[PDB]
């Protein structure tokens, strides 16, 4: 939402005394609650795949554990192509579900660094600026990485 | 605390692709001035043995080229050299209060952000914080633009 990011928040995000791990935990937990969604994950490009880096929705236990091969999911396509997809599906496993997800890339000019997902179990449309809001977050996340990775291991 | 005093596109432009340093700074100033309800906000950043004016709110923007301060020199010089910021009040005559805060990192000072009122007020712990934050924001606005350009 409009004026909806604390000074503490951008602060922590930029200021380098924190490690990605801890920021991203707070990022997902921020986004998930802001958009009223029941889970928000970040996967970060690593080799030809993409591994989980933060959650709000899963156990933190799952942090290293989930990997999507590159083109593989619809996460995997977002990771490959760098266009986000948002969809709602009707789903039914036999038994004598109607979810929504938003899957948005983290990337730049050159390429994709990761994917942020938002999944709610309700049938619900993602509104434009709802996506705008995540677009900004995808870029604050992009900026966290860039500051830390390069300006740390080379400065 | 630290109240919800920043805006999505403000944030955005800060980081953004083809949003541009002068212009970004020209807004950053105008925000601070307007926020801390201060008369002038000027950012000087670093060139060689001196520090030049990069953005103002409060002066004619025609002075952006034009004000260069040696690192030994101002109250602004000290802040630029030894990195730890200074804030003062003078009653001088009329009068003025000011905050001269550093922009930098563990090793290196990148410039100085400056506020002056033409009242006589000493700024709150919380008001400085804000500015410290604003100074990381400027710092990284800077830091991004040269890791993109000057390392590709
Ligand atoms: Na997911
Ligand atoms: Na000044």
């Amino acid at each position: 939402h409009l004026e909806i990011i604390s000074l503490e928040e951008i602060s922590m995000l930029v200021s380098s005394d924190f490690d990605l791990p801890e920021v991203l935990q707070h990022v997902t937990a921020k986004v998930a609650t802001q958009l009223k969604v029941s889970v928000c994950n970040i996967y970060l490009r690593e080799g030809d795949e993409v591994v989980l880096a933060a959650t709000h929705g899963f156990d933190p236990a799952f942090i290293g554990k989930i990997r999507i091969k590159i083109g593989d999911g619809i996460t995997g396509s977002v990771a490959r192509d760098g266009q986000y997809i948002s969809l709602s599906r009707a789903s039914q496993d036999p038994r004598y579900k109607y979810n929504s997800m938003l899957s948005f890339p983290i990337g730049d000019k050159k390429e994709v660094y990761g994917v942020i997902n938002l999944n709610t179990t309700s049938i619900r449309s993602f509104h434009e600026d709802e996506i705008y809001f995540v677009s900004i977050i995808a870029n604050l996340i992009l900026t966290a990485i860039k500051l830390r990775q390069q300006v740390a291991s080379s400065r």
